[PDB]
């Protein structure tokens, strides 16, 4: 079957035309590390690239970059043929000319700054008709060759001279611009993208394959996420990088026109897609299209709801068409549209975490060349609630600040701007510092999905509960073969209890990251401020996010807050039950035992919580968190000052040697006080900057006890005798 | 299966014999209303029964009526009825009705109540004439205009619930019959871990499982061609990991409500408690399986049984054990779910939870942990007055309207039978009081032989020996002992990898870490209410 | 004083240099939302910054849209946007907005959400093309359609509060400069 066909897939390297492969393919085609490879495609065109070696990769696939994807007119899901070409080529003469469609506002010499750094340390061959995109000067411009030396025999070498003429050529219709969104222009959402890659290109690249098989292809896909997540960008990318027709109707142009033709426009927008199959349909906002809820105002607006329901209900197989819609909140879609066959498959895209937010900076600042002292690592660590739109706006205004910082003194009043100053500009430290100190981070905060970074060596002590948490989390995650041969069934819930300030949230995070699962933190008061009075209607949707993001470990920090509001200290005349507690304890029982969702509860006063959630089958295992021991006390000190220049004169074990009856809050506040006094004398000496032994010595004497003594024995009297409280 | 045969009793009988009904005085059916959660099959069965009879079938779902301009929507519905008259016999089916006639607190829009009045006119005037039947489907009971549920328009209703495991077994093959399966694959175990799936859910699950199998070979084969050959279609077969990975995804995420299942626990399956097995049959089994009795001697059978005693005694299972041997279905109503559906000052969802047990005759209804309602009104100390509620009075009044000859049986369960109102304990709602004592030896040995039925337990251990030490432990303790033993055995099984059977020492460690679920003082509290309980009635 | 300079940072920079923004990748401002209690000066500053730059300025406050008959109100707003495109650079200012888009618990009237959808359409489609900026003013925060506060339409907001004593000092003379005052009179106390 000619075992040379490879499946096209996007590349992960952020560079020029370099294609990565695997190890068996390396020796199968007898090609060396640095060699000239030959690629063949359709439409009778030739393209060249360089094969890169990779080992930490997938089983069998090629890594096809977007720079030559447009050159060979090959999209995602197609086939690519590769073959070696050990032909010695040498470059002597190359001629390139830009196009007058995107060179506006650029003057001066553009060959000594955009072509010199791009050619050195590259040795990338070129072909006739190659469309390669370069970067520089706050923009990207592509080149095209019209006449040069006979192809191939083109290798980048320093002995090649160049000479400009000053007459651009008109762009033809054979190629397309690379300024549009591609599959490599989206970052931050990695898990959410691949499963779209599993349901969009599979039923599109093989239309006749689905006609013979009985598998029903997708029809409706519903999007989620807070505004600015990228509900439009990803849809445009997946609709434009497949070759199928794409038609856009957002929401308001339907309701903006007069009554009577709005329905006709929607009706014709569906029949226009049928004839030119395959096609795709995308809807930008849907919450303002079908508000069939307590609103129910206006006669004509439920008309279009019924029209769209009619136009989707009648969609039999026939052609290969898929409709997609996006929204901002779960309680904004007509329940009649979420039925089977219209919207049964949903994806939740949350706020990216720090490592998710890292790529968003460069995917928009790639045309912004950065200096040596600047890095995007530290700047994406102090924020925790930013989405792609927020970062794009932040970088745009930071660049505007840099522009004005030189326009205030340079005072260059001219129509066109020269490139001799565009390249010299570079953003500095103070720009990114001043960008975040402004009002642009002011946004909406909700449940964020992040991955912890604390492992076994990162913490210490508590060998009696580290030994046990793994027994009920790690093995029935990493050992699928077990837990059914012996019968039985894994647990779902763990309740944490003990003295306040023992670091229960961190202890819960420490186990979730080692099982390759995400983490959502639900602290007490935030689930209380979202309660309002006699109306919440926002519980059912906070559990599905932990289900789509499998594996996931859910955590309830300080569950005791709900009991606080119903009755505390003395309490009411009856039990401390609530309509928000019964609805969650009933919801957690509907799930099957084979799901990998794990819910973890935390409390500080485990005598007032109802045994209803402590029933044998919701919260079975009870785990006690004792006071930190020596091994953990030394570790907390080595952890809370990891970014401070502490001198070696101090002793880490010595502090834990005196500190015996202190909790994590006390251990932290001691270091806080020591640093606070050291930072004052550091400034006072200005009228050397290191922490000495006396700095910790003063903090030693001002130590207090977070917890008393009587509550301690109260806590370890519930530890040995706890099963007696179940049922009574 | 039950819902289909009674449609087979009211559709093909008045259709295959048109002239037979013209001579007799029996009025044929006209309107049939469907129920069930979305995806149950309200359209599939209607299409089957309309296409496999030879009569004409016309389809109008709901939205095409409201999608067109005002004025012709009513004309389309009017002509859809006259077109069916000429080509008799014919049938009419309506897919969704909740969005057609919302004559309730909504009452928005002038033109939309117009079509409601139009359909009411077109059904009110339907005399005999020809042989035509209209049918409609919906998703919830509180979505139909009450004016349409009158006699002559919609008086006969069928409730189709979520299929149980044996109900869900056939749905897999009726869609995977064209999918030939390998030798190591079976659909039995895969339809046992789920309890809330309908036909649409299973169809979507199987479709995506097949897509996973397709991609598992398209990722490495890389066959780019227009037409596909049959030499590889036959070789493809779904495997174990596909059905495993299918359910671990987000497709089981659906809506959960009252499910109608049949229990699988009988007399030999349990043991002990000969003093209450002897008695439950006397008040359930005979006035079910012996229709000839209970009227020759006069009297009347009971309707309600209240279960009480120490928590964790297995009251739900004891109630299920009697319901399956009388050839009746079972609906489980646990405490907190009837509390989360209460909200505040507005529930309006009680009257419809009793009819499902009536259409599914015979049926045994169970209230698990009825004490939850008293929890919310007043617990421990209690309020200044009685622990009565507007959700308790409405159910105790509803259970009195039923005739004594219905086979519906309601069973209550509680754990603190001193704070419940005697209002439901009145002589005529909850007459018989039955006490569940601590499990004896015969039941203690049985629970252990039951909770490890799927584990490779070695023969070195002794089942009777464990029950010999265990005397003052309840069902929760007996279960958690085995849970701990299995949990420690499964850890050493993995630790030895750096043989897989449960040994005697594994149970021995679990023996020492045993606790007591219940105390002692509450026990004598429970068996002091057993002998003297009629004194609490009325005061 | 503080509120003015940061407008001076986002209005005249992307207007006095139209071709500079065409070459660089920095996206210029499009929508600016104003705040402050009524009488703060939401119109005066907008008129000043629209008339002292040389670019075209077009004024539509709010009520003339809802005062006319149904059908042509949307056409007037649609033409008010295309008239600004041809004579670039131009600027658009809206005096009151709370009475234009009340897409909240009110939701009364069919034609009034029509103009909300029309303005959303006319702003959503605003790609770069020319150099145009729309600005709107209001009196309270809980009066703007949340669909308009999204990124790309209204993401940058300025709050102008009640001036303090030293802030109120200059307001006296900027209106009494033509009123010559005697010797014993001062505006300080
Ligand atoms: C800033 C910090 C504050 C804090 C507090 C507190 N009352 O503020 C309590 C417990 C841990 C705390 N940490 C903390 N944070 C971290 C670590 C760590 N050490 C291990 C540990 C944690 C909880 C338990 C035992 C031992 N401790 C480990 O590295 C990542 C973050
Ligand atoms: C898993 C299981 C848990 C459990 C519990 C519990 N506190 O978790 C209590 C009572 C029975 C229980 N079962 C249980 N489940 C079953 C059976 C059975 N044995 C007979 C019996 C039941 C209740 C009573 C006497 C004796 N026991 C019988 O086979 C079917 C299921
Ligand atoms: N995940 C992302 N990665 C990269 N850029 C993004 C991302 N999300 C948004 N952007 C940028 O933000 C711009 C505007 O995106 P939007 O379509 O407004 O976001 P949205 O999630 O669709 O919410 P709306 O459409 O504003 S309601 C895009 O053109 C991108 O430049
Ligand atoms: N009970 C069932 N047995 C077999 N297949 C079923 C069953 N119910 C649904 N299906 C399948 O699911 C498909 C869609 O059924 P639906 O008509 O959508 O279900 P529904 O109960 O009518 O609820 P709606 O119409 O979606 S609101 C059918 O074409 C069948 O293939
Ligand atoms: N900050 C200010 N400085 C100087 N004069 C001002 C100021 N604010 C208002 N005025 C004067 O008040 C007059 C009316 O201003 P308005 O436009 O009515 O104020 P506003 O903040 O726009 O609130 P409205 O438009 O009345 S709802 C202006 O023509 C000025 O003469
Ligand atoms: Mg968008
Ligand atoms: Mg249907
Ligand atoms: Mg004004």
């Amino acid at each position: 079957n000619r075992p040379n066909r490879l499946i096209v897939d996007e590349a992960i390297n952020e560079d020029n035309s370099v294609v990565s492969l695997s190890q068996p393919k390396m020796d199968e085609l007898q090609l060396f590390r640095g060699d000239t490879v030959l690629l063949k495609g359709k439409k009778r065109r030739e393209a060249v690239c360089i094969v890169l070696s990779d080992d930490t990769c997938s089983d069998e696939k090629i890594r096809m970059n977007r720079v030559v994807r447009n050159n060979l007119r090959v999209r995602l899901g197609d086939v690519i043929s590769i073959q070696p070409c050990p032909d010695v080529k040498y470059g002597k003469r190359i001629h390139v000319l830009p196009i007058d469609d995107t060179v506006e506002g650029i003057t001066g010499n553009l060959f000594e700054v955009y072509l010199k750094p791009y050619f050195l340390e590259a040795y990338r061959p070129i072909r006739k008709g190659d469309i390669f995109l370069v970067r520089g000067g706050m923009r990207a411009v592509e080149f095209k060759v019209v006449e040069t030396d006979p192809s191939p025999y083109c290798i980048v070498a320093p002995d090649t001279v160049i000479h400009c003429e000053g007459e651009p050529i008109k762009r033809e219709d054979e190629e397309e611009s690379l300024n549009e969104v591609g599959y490599d222009d989206i970052g931050g959402c990695r898990k959410q993208l691949a499963q779209i890659k599993e349901m969009v290109e599979l039923p599109l690249r093989h239309p006749a394959l689905f006609k013979a098989i009985g598998v029903k292809p997708p029809r409706g896909i519903l999007l989620y996420g807070p505004p600015g997540t990228g509900k439009t960008l990803i849809a445009r990318a997946v609709a434009n990088e497949t070759g199928a027709f794409f038609f856009l109707i957002n929401g308001p142009e339907i309701m903006s026109k007069l009554a009577g033709e709005s329905e006709s426009n929607l009706r014709k927008a569906f029949e226009e897609a049928e004839k030119n199959a395959p096609a795709i349909i995308f809807i930008d906002e849907l919450d303002a299209i079908a508000p069939k809820r307590e609103k129910t105002h206006g006669e004509v607006e439920r008309r279009i709801v019924s029209q769209l329901l009619t136009l989707m209900d009648g969609l039999k197989q026939r052609a290969h068409v898929i409709v997609m819609a996006a929204t901002n909140r779960p309680n904004s879609i007509d329940p009649a549209l979420r039925r089977f066959g219209r919207f049964d498959r949903e994806v939740d895209i949350g706020i990216p975490d720090a490592t998710g937010r890292l790529e968003i900076l460069q995917i928009h600042t790639k045309n912004m060349k950065l200096a040596d002292d600047v890095d995007l690592e530290q700047v994406a660590n102090e924020t925790h609630g930013h989405v792609g739109a927020d970062l794009a706006a932040l970088c745009s205004e930071a660049a505007l600040q840099a522009i004005r910082k030189k326009m205030d003194l340079i005072d260059l009043e001219d129509e066109t701007i020269d490139a001799e100053v565009m390249n010299s500009l570079a953003v500095t430290m103070d720009d990114f510092r001043w960008a975040l100190s402004q009002s642009n981070p002011s946004a909406l905060r909700e449940t964020v999905v992040e991955v912890p970074q604390v492992t076994w060596e990162d913490i210490g002590g508590l060998e009696d509960v580290k030994r046990e948490l793994q027994e009920l989390v790690q093995y029935p995650v990493e050992h699928p073969d077990k837990f059914l041969k012996f019968g039985m069934t894994p647990s779902k819930g763990v309740l944490f209890y003990g003295p306040p300030g023992c670091g229960k949230t961190l202890l819960a995070k420490a186990i979730a990251n080692e099982c390759q699962a995400n983490f959502i933190s639900i602290k007490g008061p935030e689930l209380l401020t979202m309660w309002f009075g006699e109306s919440e209607a926002n519980v059912r949707e906070i559990f599905d996010k932990a289900r789509q993001a499998a594996p996931c470990v859910l955590f309830f920090d300080e569950l005791d807050s709900i009991a606080k509001a119903r009755g505390g200290n003395i309490g009411d005349g009856g039990g401390a039950a609530d309509r928000v507690i019964n609805q969650i304890l009933t919801e957690m029982d509907g799930m099957s035992t084979k799901k990998n969702v794990f819910i973890i509860g935390a409390t500080n006063r485990p005598d007032i919580i109802d045994p209803a959630i402590l029933r044998p089958g919701r919260l079975d295992q009870l785990i006690y968190i004792p006071l930190p021991d020596e091994k953990s006390r030394v570790a907390i000190l080595k952890a809370n000052l990891r970014k401070s220049p502490v001198a070696k004169d101090v002793d880490l074990e010595f502090l834990a040697k005196m500190t015996n009856g202190f909790s994590g809050a006390d251990l932290t506040e001691i270091c806080q006080r020591a640093c606070k006094l050291a930072i004052r004398e550091s400034i006072e000496s200005e009228i050397v900057p290191e922490i000495r032994r006396d700095h910790f010595e003063e903090a030693m004497r001002f130590a207090r006890r977070s917890v008393s003594d009587n509550d301690i024995r109260k806590y370890e009297m519930f530890a040995q005798t706890l099963q007696q409280s179940r049922g009574f």
